[PDB]
């Protein structure tokens, strides 16, 4: 192994894979690019791979559209890349304990660098309540619409220039940890 | 250790970490930057770290969003960096004594330079009363609104140019020690 | 010790500290600056410190906001820097004799150059009566308003150019010995 040119290793969490390849978990896009380009100049292809939170989540989601298309989930969190956390829709999900254990091992196959994948049924009430709470904190009333498989919070109120930005950060916050798979959002000028 | 180029050490409180790294508690941003740049010219990376009150509080808060998302708190004070004080929402917090002791040890892990973290349940009545008192001292009446998990004091009155600045310092004062997590503020021109 | 370049020592009251450092009590800002700059050219840092009435009072007040935030006080007088006098709000203060003795020792820790700190409960009636008297001496009637924790004397009367200056000196006088912590002031044109 190594098959690593990350040094300076700041913002490069390098994890050993189960497939005998190295996965350099880069903090951001510019770091990912830096490490991939340097490894390529260095003739460390194939075995030396560079990854990040966004690409690995989308990669697993693409695999899931084919093998667990009915999986109701939120997002895979890579706060600890060696132990990814997989947020599932508590109520929309109808999988068994053992089926979820298989799902984890399948993601472990998708993530050789991961030791194990911690799949957790996240309370759909908590998802809805997180969105509810964030809006109410910003004095943003909403009308709750119902799209297939979820709800859409339509923010009421003629918002000011910066109040709109406040609502955009709220929306992004929910889309960072939960995603747009359960509560989606809209803005409409009222009152 | 050391792995220190702070000299002149004025405004650089250097504390030894539990992880065998040094944490230079700098008085301000310009000092933080000065020390980080000088340590870097000096080839004292990794083990020689430079920190401050604002970055360390935000760093712990980011960790808390993942592991104690339901933690109702105000702010972590670094008046004594070696013994950080952690203001919690007395009433909104439902944690036990031992759970709070774990929370402290978790922050001690987040702050190797800290000897211990003193977590204290701050009276939510006192928070509200601090805001109330600061406004009344400046002859600023307010309408108490209710956002999720707190209240919003909407300052009544067509304020003058400098009265507005008086209200801004009041608001900042509360946002310095309590933060915008319980009493938030607004201004509206009346009378 | 010394660790002193004050000479000419006129307007430089040099007091020995309990922390084995020297505190040059300078008469004014320009003297403070002069002594700090000269000590610095001289390589007498650390042990040779330069102080004044305004900075030392504000320094102790900042410490008090964290450890005795409920302390109702006026101002610390440095007429005799070696024995600072600490004016407290007689009625607003609810501290015991021994708690006040601790408060003094805490300020003695904040002021190594001080032998002892004389804390005195100043009659709030006298504070109010000082303000009352100063206004009445200048033929300035006022309406007594009530802000949280104090009163605001609103000066009645269309004042002339120099009468306004007379009221400003009155206000400053009260803000010199009592401060704006109990009786505050305003001006409004009437009659």
């Amino acid at each position: 192994l190594d098959s690593l040119l990350g040094q300076e290793k700041e913002r490069f969490q390098v994890l050993p894979g189960r497939d005998k390849m190295l996965y350099v978990a880069a903090q951001n896009e510019r770091d990912t690019l830096w490490a991939r380009q340097v490894l390529a100049r260095g003739d460390y292809d194939k075995n030396a791979r560079v990854i990040n939170e966004n690409e690995e989540n989308k990669r697993i989601s693409i695999w899931l559209d084919t093998y667990y298309p009915q999986l109701a989930y939120y997002r895979i969190h890579f706060d600890e890349p060696r132990k990814p956390v997989f947020w599932l829709s508590r109520q929309r999900n109808t999988m068994s304990k053992k089926e979820l254990e298989v799902l984890s091992q399948k993601l472990r196959a998708l993530m050789p660098y991961a030791d194990s994948v911690n799949i957790t049924l996240m309370d759909d009430v908590t998802a809805a309540g997180q969105a509810e709470a964030g809006l109410k904190q910003q004095a943003l009333p909403y009308s709750r619409r119902n799209h297939k498989g979820g709800v859409t919070f339509v923010i009421q109120g003629a918002l000011d220039d910066v109040e709109i930005l406040r609502a955009r950060q709220f929306v992004d916050s929910y889309y960072r940890t939960w995603g747009g798979r359960y509560v989606q959002f809209a803005i409409e000028l009222k009152d």
